[PDB]
């Protein structure tokens, strides 16, 4: 008996019944014990001696063992136990080895890590993904990964080390084929990695999640090739109330927060500081496979950021066989800003970013139905690549309604780079244009609409505070087409302005036009005292429906008229009043319109 | 002393210390092991012999007897462990009798559901209702339930059975009168129900929530008469970042989300799929006990859908001695799409329903102070069935802002059909029409105010591309009476449109009706050389202020008014220029003004 | 044998393997129950007897001993037991008796509170905090708290003392320079205290959040000098989807339910009741030491609140060598409302406070680049004291876009008080303003500037019902200077007002001011028959650059201009048409223009 108590089993013959209840089960304490399950039930040498963690022992393979055998009894949830740093220091076998993998995760088995788990040098400068759900080098062999979850107050940290080689990947959880999978509480730190987390696989997946996790530090080298914090590759997924943290330089030119990738996917409630870029928000053709072509139902919300590069990227692209579309977006409730850096010294300012794809390509994208509502962008004064929309390939659709924008341009693109053809962009009137950037515009057209053609679009311009350094509020260049469009400068703020619209190539004139914005102009009346017409000296207004005045009359004996119209050889006329008569001759300024 | 030990007792005689610190409490085994309490220590026979979980056993009796006893003790948490299927196979009794429970929650103790809880076929076309708060099969002679939690990453199935008969409830957790108390992480599935979850009781409780579950598949019968995932009637509760999904035909009939018929409740960042709706809000007079006879800050935010029918449905009701009111709503950030279907095949589309109540009725709501802002709603071209809003029934007041609608109408309601009254409905012109119904409109108006009378209103259209198929922008038919409202057509896009605004009864004369609209005029001019009169042919034109011209004259030798105002006669009449003499006739697009 | 297993060392040698698996670690009870740890573990007397809690029992010792010992062994997390009420009786030794401590906090060591803490009548009138996480009496001199979280169901109980002298202070829970410190699902209740929880200590700390919790009843006394429940202190910080409530009178006057007082902080989806006060948000100088003079990347996002003052106080202040600054700032998506109350009962409605210092300076504050968008405001019709903005100090920006306010005043300042200099203001014309109050302004502008100046803004006033009762839309006193702005009253439901636009010094008169409103004027022509001018009698219209008809012409013979233009000597003119000649006189609604 006393050798049975000290056995193994000892546990097993001690009895135990729940607070003396009567009525309750009677177990052993082993029973009891067994209802929980930790790393140190594995963590043992051969003969089942238990082993400290520390910087010279390699916990794998009995994190491994934890793993494996939880799994085989339905799952469970392992703890990490806090108190302790568990390393790891090799590679693991069969089915993850494809992926560079370190430790297998199984389905139903979730990881509470309350400590710390920190790679060993034998990772550095070499790639590793430290938790793997596929089961198969080949992802399109691999079997699911469903309902696990990594969770708790714990630590994951990449020791640091740097990327060998830009070529190489490296990755924190990669739930692979995931179903019902999440990641909440982590803290992930100090590393030179390609991602922290990828959720699905070219979207194959659904409802995997990252809660309240943090990302610190996590590129650190001029190697490492690009990095994107949390990839979203399956739908009905997505982050909420993350914290994201780079303090690299190079994490200012090179790093994302989040990706999202497949339908139904939203990023929301964070906050990120540091980055080059906030999150794309893509249809690639080359992941259409789990979840089909089109990326729609796409959520950006109430996020924090101060950025180098882009707030939103969208974009969408083909491949031989496949043509993605992005379509049913909404960017709402943001407030971003560019933070304190030289122009031009990290990729163009933006909060949107129509992207060519990864050729450079500006003809194969299909992007509509995106509403841009509500947010708040600031740039500082010296930063001349910032806009609110940096437009650089084709565009089917975008909405944007009551945003505050404060940077140095509202649309742009550069000019002989791309000829963007341009559908439905609407610019509602309700969109306030800040001032931060009033007398840094010399040379530039606030709207520098650099495209092949645009059809189907609204710009309605409203100043709130004078630049007159700007050489225009909006411009065409003769190249862009123009047609069934809307364009309108709001007077306020505009009298002292040369240029307020500008259309290089007359294209105000089309038929479906509708535009209007002021302009000066000089006329000179017929000598009849009472009634009498008035005519401009230039005849370059065949396209002006009406006019009206903007200017007061400083004379007593005459008046201009109020308004005007025009006549086929393209002059304004109008009718004023001589109180006495002679020739006139007056400069005026005007509100022009064509069809409005 | 060997039988003490083997004994139940046994772990109560070997004495323990927290890691041997000499400052910890001499405590016993069994005293650390009673810090914790899982279902297997009641899932026992009569013997005190455990008792194994499956599919021929009722779980029951033994989870109840948990609760009883862990409430007896001022609560804690029970464990339902993972790795197991514990199935329920029968009725429970007494107070939950009359609910058609199964298990009876109890004050203060929660349930950690780790593994699975399955409905065993004595279900099968029954009723039930699985976890009820209730203690008494009155809910007005029930006590309350304080201060439970069900939470884990475990799962409720519901055995997949259908309906028995229409008449019938069932119900996944029946809070009751529920105070602090709480859902969260759960999954609930496979099912034919009523409802998954209900909070509160007529108005009695607080402080309930639903957070983090997954509701997937719970309509499968043509049976099935009604089902609402979420029925939030308690105040200060609400549902935050859940997941809903649908597959069956008949929950595209049939299903809502959720319900927010109390006080200070909310619906966010949620996303749905396969449903026909998504949150009533509504203040059911039959419900007003428990927190009086308004529903007030009702918060519907960041949600994601893909639904057949409509999104937000906004309702209040009376009774015999009380009336309901709604009031103070606000439905912001939302991104929803009616899903793929015919025309007509589901509940009429819509982004806002006004519905009328439970028999009908159109006369008995009050709703007001509602604001609709930053949401996107698409419907497919075919569909159309789908409005922004289908304003059924007597609305005091709903406001909207900067929303992107793009869909078949904006404003509908049959005709025939209700005749509502309509207070202070505001449509500012920061609402963005998108096109993906343009063509499709033949006989039909874009806003068809198809209502008893619309008074102190604001309908500000702007189209953002053409659809000349479209009737009319706006038809208000000769039964409406229209007053004290301003109603406006922006010209941009509508050069062609042979009807813009259409006021049947001749409306826009009342003394307090402001607008503004294009249309086409006939004019001739007298003889005179010099400043010439101008006068329209039509002479319905004796409401109008003022009028001005839209189109660019092609003349030399005259040209027309720029601006026009009215005469007694209803002639438009206004002042030219004939450089040379001559009778004139032409045919202008004027912009016709009232009062503004 | 028998004596080893009875002792406090029997656990030890009693031999356990994790469910018989042979790979498993052969370990001993102990070894597993010391896995975790509670408050049983320490809660003993001195021969190491296990003491029960309760009314007569001091555990503040005990808790006190498990802190220090787990923080012995690098951390771990306490359970603070189920089904049993903790006392605490005494203050804490050491660094936190500068703080009037009770429990001193230390790092890694977690809390998971699932009973009951209540404070005994050793506190009444008396200060205290009750967890501190300072470890020194002056804060500047204390070391860091880290990795510490408080979770779980459980309660504190502040025991219903009212304080003793409104100079006493008294907290919850003070984390001190903290780093990833929490509380998360705790119930704070019945109390007079200053705060629940603090995080930060001026500017020192990071990444400390407050989520789900509840704080109840926390100002029950006249005594209580000020109250804010939760006081942001730190960056990367912030409260999430929290219910606060309070019942007292003296809340309604003193209390506010949170302050966010360094960079990068956010208050979100958070349910508010009884409250004066919603959030500070707030650059104090005097805080500026950990995270420098700017608080930026303010959130205030999908709030529900009754308050009795206002909802977003906004400041910056000075100290002798520091300046503070307030920029980038959102409030967005929140639905609030001032409860019912008499006018002037409680401090002064508003949904924003640009609010003076704490000495009552209006000259000190730098606060710029603020976007209010998407959320709706209420009050009572009787509530003369309720405004959508209280400028009661410099401003140097702030933007409105897409509201709801339905409230007495738009924009407010006490006449003879404050004197505000004001820059960049922005009202879009997207503001809906409701009509709860029509009829109640007798004597009041809608919009009254009372301001020392106003530079770069805009205001676009658009009704959407009438109120005749309202003595202006807009007025400006003569002492306040107004340039490089624009100020617009749109026409509809005015055409009965006796003023719309008033401006007390003929401030519309300046030369970069562009405005529009409606104006009575009399006219009269010249005799001759054909084409006529019309001259206003009154000359008061130097200013004005054009005018157009807002009134039907009821004359056959004749018609006046449909717009005009003025001349030196302040008249307005216009060419109108005599079809018979005649002296013609009439009064005309005109909508007077400037620039614009
Ligand atoms: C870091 C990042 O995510 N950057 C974005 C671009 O992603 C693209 O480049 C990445 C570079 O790291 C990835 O490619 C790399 O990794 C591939 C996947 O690794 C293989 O498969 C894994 C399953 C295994 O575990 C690995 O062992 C390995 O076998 C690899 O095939 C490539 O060769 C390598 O360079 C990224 O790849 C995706 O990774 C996710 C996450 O792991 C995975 O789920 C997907 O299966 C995988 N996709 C593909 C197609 O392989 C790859 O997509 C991204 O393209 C860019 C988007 O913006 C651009 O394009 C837009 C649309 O046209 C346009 O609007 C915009 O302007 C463009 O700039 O954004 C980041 O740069
Ligand atoms: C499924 C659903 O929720 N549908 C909404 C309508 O709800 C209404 O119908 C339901 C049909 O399932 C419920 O009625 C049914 O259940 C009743 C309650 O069961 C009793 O009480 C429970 C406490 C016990 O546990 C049960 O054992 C049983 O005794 C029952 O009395 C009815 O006879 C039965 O048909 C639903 O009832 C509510 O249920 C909640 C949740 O359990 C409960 O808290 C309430 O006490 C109970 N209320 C009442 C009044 O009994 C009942 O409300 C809903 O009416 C509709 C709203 O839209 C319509 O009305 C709007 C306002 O006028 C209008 O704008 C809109 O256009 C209309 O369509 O929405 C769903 O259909
Ligand atoms: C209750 C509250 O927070 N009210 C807001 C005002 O806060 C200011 O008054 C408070 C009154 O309770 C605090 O001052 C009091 O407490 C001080 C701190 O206590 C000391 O330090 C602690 C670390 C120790 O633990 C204590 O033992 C003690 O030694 C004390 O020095 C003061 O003497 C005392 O009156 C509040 O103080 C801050 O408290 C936080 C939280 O604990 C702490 O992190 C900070 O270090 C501490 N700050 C300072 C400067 O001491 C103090 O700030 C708040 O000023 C007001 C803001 O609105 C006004 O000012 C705006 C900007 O100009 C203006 O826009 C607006 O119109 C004004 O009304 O809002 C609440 O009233
Ligand atoms: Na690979
Ligand atoms: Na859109
Ligand atoms: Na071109
Ligand atoms: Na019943
Ligand atoms: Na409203
Ligand atoms: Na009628
Ligand atoms: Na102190
Ligand atoms: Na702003
Ligand atoms: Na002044």
């Amino acid at each position: 008996f006393r050798a049975i108590i000290e056995s193994p089993e000892g546990a097993g013959h001690v009895g135990y019944q729940y607070r003396r209840n009567t009525g309750s089960t009677m177990r052993m304490v082993s029973d009891v014990l067994d209802e929980r399950v930790s790393l140190w039930d594995f963590h043992c040498d051969p003969s089942g001696n238990v082993i400290q963690p520390g910087p010279n022992v390699d916990s794998r393979q009995y994190l491994q063992a934890a793993i494996d055998y939880v799994s085989s009894n339905g799952g469970g949830t392992i703890t990490i136990p806090a108190g302790y740093t568990w390393y790891l220091g090799s590679y693991g076998v069969g089915g993850i080895a494809g992926h560079s993998g370190i430790i297998q995760l199984r389905s139903n088995v979730n990881l509470n890590i309350e400590g710390r788990i920190h790679l060993s040098p034998f990772f550095d400068l070499k790639p590793f993904q430290v938790f793997v759900g596929f089961d198969n080098g080949d992802p399109a062999s691999s079997g699911n990964l469903e309902n696990c979850h990594i969770y708790g107050h714990g630590v994951v940290d990449f020791g640091g080390y740097e990327f060998g080689a830009s070529s190489q990947l490296r990755n924190g959880v990669a739930f692979g084929r995931s179903y019902n999978c999440s990641v909440t509480g982590i803290t992930f730190q100090n590393g030179d990695v390609t991602w922290a987390i990828t959720l699905g696989w070219n979207g194959y997946g659904s409802n995997c999640y990252v809660r309240k996790c943090r990302f610190i530090n996590l590129v650190n080298s001029s190697v490492n090739a690009n990095h994107s914090t949390v990839y979203v590759n399956c739908p009905y997924s997505g982050v909420e109330s993350c914290y994201f943290s780079m303090s690299s330089s190079f994490a200012r030119n090179i790093a994302c927060s989040v990706a999202l990738h497949q339908h139904d996917t939203f990023y929301r409630g964070s906050t990120v500081n540091g980055y080059c870029r906030g999150a794309y928000v893509v249809m690639h053709a080359a992941e259409a496979a789990g979840a089909g072509s089109y990326a729609y139902n796409m959520q950006v919300e109430n996020n924090i950021a101060v950025i180098y590069g882009q707030f939103v990227i969208l974009g969408s692209d083909v491949t031989a066989t496949v043509s993605g579309h992005l379509n049913d977006v909404i960017v709402s409730g943001n407030i971003v800003s560019i933070g304190e850096r030289a122009a031009f010294s990290a990729p163009f300012g933006a909060f949107i970013d129509i992207g060519p794809d990864n050729s450079g390509a500006s003809n194969v994208q299909d992007i509509q139905r995106v509403l841009v509502t509500g947010n708040s962008f600031y740039a500082p004064a010296n930063i001349t690549d910032s806009a609110a929309i940096t437009l650089r390939a084709n565009l089917n659709g975008c909405t944007f309604i009551a945003n505050n924008f404060d940077c140095r341009y509202m649309v742009y693109n550069a000019p002989g780079t791309t000829s963007p053809v341009v559908q439905n962009l609407v610019w509602d009137k309700s969109n306030v244009i800040g001032g931060t950037h009033a007398n840094q515009r010399a040379g530039q057209n606030l709207f520098d609409m650099q495209f092949a053609s645009v059809v189907n679009s609204t710009i309605e311009v409203q100043l709130s505070c004078e630049d007159l350094s700007m050489f225009s509020c909006i411009l065409f260049p003769a190249s862009c087409q123009l047609s069934y469009s809307k364009i309108t400068v709001d007077s306020a703020w505009t009298k002292s302005m040369s240029n307020t619209a500008v259309f290089e190539g007359n294209q105000q004139a089309g038929a479906n036009v509708y535009v209007s914005y002021p302009a000066t102009v000089n006329l000179t009346s017929y000598n009849t005292q009472g009634a009498v017409p008035f005519f401009s000296t230039d005849t370059n207004y065949a396209w002006v429906t009406s006019a009206y005045s903007l200017s007061i009359n400083e004379n007593l004996d005459f008046s201009p008229p109020a308004t005007y119209t025009n006549k086929a050889n393209g002059q304004l006329v109008g009718v004023g009043y001589n109180e006495i008569g002679g020739v006139r001759s007056v400069s005026v300024r005007l509100m022009l319109q064509r069809q409005v």
